[PDB]
């Protein structure tokens, strides 16, 4: 039989990369910051909503925001990126009842 | 052994997944989204994706908003204007899709 | 484990008769102040033109809305004409093209 | 468990509309021709391949060709559109092993 | 009763579905596809869609072809050039995706 | 009948060690004439940067290829370094982020 589909509302991951470094940062065209934070979101348009939440949560900036894939990549100090990721995931839960993920981190060194 | 392949038919459901008002997006976010800075940006996700065209027309007729972009393949509709205008456009677009085309609807949400 | 090869289904998802919409509702929908309005949705969306042709060939109706890709068709005319157009279009899509079909629905105020 | 997916190669329909008429033709932005032929194809890029096969099969022209949906809409005389549809479906089968459909028609009147 | 909703995880397979040479497309078709008239147009479909970027780079390095368009969301790659160049680019792109990235491959086909 | 709400899975689909590629193969791939090349593919594609960081943090490797969206990562360095980077990256994606994992594969000529 025909299967009917719609997008789910999900944060697939929300990951803090501490001190990614020059090589990695250049490859993805983001500043060589203290941290880069990456979120994968469904539907893809969520990246626009998440970008707003991140910017208002902490002193971070947007590396890139892609409505197609749903990727949101932010950068700034390690503490600011951690706070922005945490508040963005929690806000998507509170405002829009997203299925959430745990905040994960890759430490410096 | 290679995985078995099976042909599967799929149809999109008729659903508005997001209808969200971003109040006071700021310059950085507006530039990254790729629309002019405005009082508000409205974000909709439509399934089937092609409903974005009808949704854009409903939005324009409801209030003094502008189309940022409309993507019939991904199902995105992004509008901008005043907070009040964007709110009204989102509300009336969702209502219209429900009333006239029997869409499953989401709540109108706001940041 | 299997690999699913995705292909589109053919489905009529709405086939609705609005008997005597009246001046205000006709204006809202964007059609003349007709005896009836008929609203159909189907997928694939580009096949709305197929439904449009079947409706026109079936009865003395006119097209209020049809485009290339939306999968929505709005027709208008007398109640009998719109009823016949909807009935023959749904039946035709099922018989000729093996669409999965919804029930006809109607509103009268 | 995670479901893995890829596109299938399918002609979902291949439909000849004889004498669609001014109203329908204007709505879809195609000339008011003797016939309009519509094919739905997966993957969507197939519409580009099908367009070539149709144009070389008969004296038809392309109304529109959409790589996103996979729609191919052609126009011309009833006989030319019938031949182009028939040869396009058969060619996709021979050249690319597409899953095919039956050719369908909506008659004049 | 409303239909039950179930969240389902999906992943794209790694597959080249089409790698097709359109010889002598003609002016009408080239215009509708939206590329210059050339001796040939090459059409590829990639899954995951994002592989279109790597595929375009493989194509350019293999032969004197040009990118018509490359769509990382739909998985489309459309190239153009001489029949010989397009044939070589399609062949080497498919081969490279298989050899280096373990893609499931289609046959190189031609009209 | 059910409505499926689609969300992306997390999967590592290739994790391959090429020991002593040699001058010609290194040039073909586009990296220095290193002791080893490591090739990974994963989805969602934008998460290649996560793998890149884990690889760099794990061992003395360099990134030959990484971009924003492709889901492909190429690293290079000594055989031991590339082996360690691949092993720790695959393990890390599984443990930290609950990716579904493939087996490590290797080629030596
Ligand atoms: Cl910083
Ligand atoms: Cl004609």
């Amino acid at each position: 039989i025909i299967q009917e589909f719609v997008p789910g509302k999900q944060v697939t991951l929300a990951h803090l990369i501490a001190h990614p470094g020059e090589e990695l940062a250049k490859k993805i065209g983001v500043p060589d910051a203290g941290a880069i934070g990456i979120m994968t979101l469904t539907p893809g348009e969520t990246a626009m909503i998440a970008g707003d939440l991140a910017l208002k949560a902490a002193d971070v900036h947007i590396g890139f925001l892609d409505r197609f894939s749903g990727a949101l990549v932010i950068y700034g100090s390690v503490g600011a990126v951690e706070e922005a990721l945490s508040q963005t995931v929690s806000g998507l839960g509170r405002l829009l009842n997203y299925t959430l993920c745990e905040m994960t981190k890759s430490l410096e060194h």
